[PDB]
């Protein structure tokens, strides 16, 4: 859920008054105290950081783009070709919190960073495979509703055909992507704009004010961490004094995994029937990199004998 | 467990097999094959990442080294002295396999790192503070026999104490340490010495030889990574062809964490009893870093108020 830390700093204030007066020496604080004794906004967040869990079950894919190119030769010799693609997708991902944070109710600004995560996929011929994908993920640690952010990729393929004489060759492009769901811890650093030091530093959560308001007290990181029931979510005290906590996100990312080109050859006398079909050698990743085409088709590789 | 890596070689080969050799084109090995037609002595194993897990449920420390100087003023005034301590400990670690691999029951070479540990601990007070600890852990994939490594440690302590006349100052150093069992996830890299490269780069696991032994036939890790049985810590094809294993550790560890600094005043005309007992406002931590006393004994911080 989204936690406030307004109610938990005021029931850890309720909670160490009348014991210690949350080690504030002297002064009539009434307790339990009432919100407006209170000002949480001092409180600062450390910008979160995203931890990725890495997806270990292979997924399937399906067809997100198919494209074509013609290439003729009308000529008397073999000619060389290049067929060269170049497509921009984006890649899309929404994120929700499950475990968030807030101060008072507050909701915070969308932060946006590159995340690099684990894909492991399913090829045409059931082949498993793995790969990493860098993408920009949006989070709000302060709501659950989702936030969406997208990234630019181009796709480059370009390789050298050979084209008999007469014969026509029709290039086509597929890219396949899937759907993938990924849960991410997100980690943040509970600190203050205020300190009370003075024999080290304790980060001030709130000034706890006199209900006639002349006075005040400093409510200090110890009290807090130290608080019997603070939430399973916070840590210790860091050397820092302060506090960290960590949260969740779930996100659901949609992207282009790998790019094949198929080849297939006609005589230009009679473009109704395929006389020869070819793949491209290498597969193109997401990421840019080159695999076997035999890891993402029903083509197992193959050796001759080697006889010593 | 130790998987043994030759048999499940063994066993991918047999599989493969009757149904389409291996991918290799031609010739009659006789399967199922027996351990002579194979060396999978050309396997690498790349050098183990070891990713401990963080722990999160603070421990209980106990006193492994106290010391202490005595610092006597018999002048007519106040002086300033200073307390000084370097004491060397070492932290050990123990490591035993509960995952691990190997190739035809070979017991590789044991390896040794420095991984950082975290380390939630419990002060004097019940107060519950987080660190981070550097250790030399030594792992072996091929044994469950436990490797023990070790690493020193030095802690400096320096201060200045004021000393009044005819007083006595005992400082009393006390290190508390305690006893951590990390489990770690152990990950590697099945390579090979040899690929059969010439459309894409195959690792090679083996060579299969015909039963006469004329001739052989090279075994690819393609056919390993999608072999049916294939065991459920090996990750899909890399991008590399490589296939990803993960193993695991289980660590126990055994270190200071933070040291303190107790003064006891005398005066010197009588020596049995403690005129005044105060702490070092500084414990210092294994890593080197200063926390507050507070965070490891029964003191919580304290602040006047504020007349605004």
């Amino acid at each position: 859920a989204i936690l406030d830390l307004k109610s938990l700093v005021m029931n850890a204030i309720n909670y160490w008054g009348p014991k210690n007066n949350n080690g504030i020496q002297g002064g009539d604080f009434g307790y339990p105290i009432s919100e407006k004794q209170i000002d949480t906004s001092i409180i600062t967040f450390t910008h979160p950081r995203l931890i990725p869990y890495d997806l270990t079950i292979p997924q399937n894919l399906e067809t997100i783009f198919t494209t074509t190119q013609v290439l003729t030769n009308n000529t008397d010799l073999q000619q060389s070709q290049t067929v060269s693609f170049a497509k921009k997708t984006t890649t899309t991902t929404s994120t929700s919190t499950t475990n968030g944070w807030t101060e008072g109710g507050k909701i915070s600004d969308t932060l946006e960073e590159k995340v690099s995560v684990s894909i492991p996929f399913i090829g045409e011929g059931g082949g498993k495979n793995s790969t990493t994908i860098e993408a920009n993920f949006a989070h709000n640690s302060s709501t659950t509703t989702f936030q969406q952010a997208s990234t630019d990729i181009e796709w480059n393929i370009s390789q050298p055909v050979l084209v008999p004489p007469s014969k026509q060759v029709v290039a086509t492009l597929v890219i396949m992507g899937g759907n993938f769901t990924i849960p991410m811890d997100l980690m943040t650093t509970i600190d203050s704009t205020e300190h009370y030091s003075h024999y080290s530093g304790y980060p001030i959560l709130t000034w706890i004010s006199s209900p006639d308001n002349s006075y005040s007290g400093p409510f200090m990181s110890w009290y807090f961490a130290n608080w019997p029931n603070l939430p399973s979510g916070f840590g210790p005290l860091n050397s820092d004094n302060t506090v960290t906590y960590t949260g969740s996100v779930v996100s659901q990312v949609s992207a282009g995994v790998y790019a094949t080109v198929r080849f297939d050859q006609y005589d230009i006398h009679n473009l109704r029937t395929i006389e020869k079909t070819w793949y491209a050698r290498h597969a193109t990743l997401h990421n840019g990199k080159k695999i076997s085409i035999n890891n993402v088709t029903e083509m197992a590789p193959t050796s001759p004998i080697k006889t010593n």
